[PDB]
């Protein structure tokens, strides 16, 4: 089913070859909430837009992830594409 999950990858997807990587390393440098953390390190250069995807959303959950993954996607100048996220509600 998983509507964000859906959402997500279906923009993670067209994140080009450079802002996938940046977005996996651009994870590491937004602040986290106190029981909340960075990503692990062996998991950036190793899960794909979907184990990546599972890590963020199996890690931050679906709701902080898409508020995660919004964010990032600010970050990396796409403001418009990230409000598309935020209509996954």
């Amino acid at each position: 089913m998983g509507t964000k999950r859906e959402a997500i990858l279906k923009v993670l997807e067209n994140l080009t070859p450079e802002e996938l990587k940046k977005f996996k390393m651009k994870l590491g440098t937004v602040p986290l909430r106190e029981g909340f953390e960075r990503i692990p390190r062996g998991a950036l250069g190793q899960l794909d837009i979907v184990d990546l995807t599972d890590k963020l959303v199996a890690s931050y959950y679906e709701d902080y992830a898409a508020e995660l993954v919004v964010a990032v996607l600010r970050d990396m100048r796409m403001l418009e594409e990230a409000a598309r996220l935020q209509r996954a509600a």
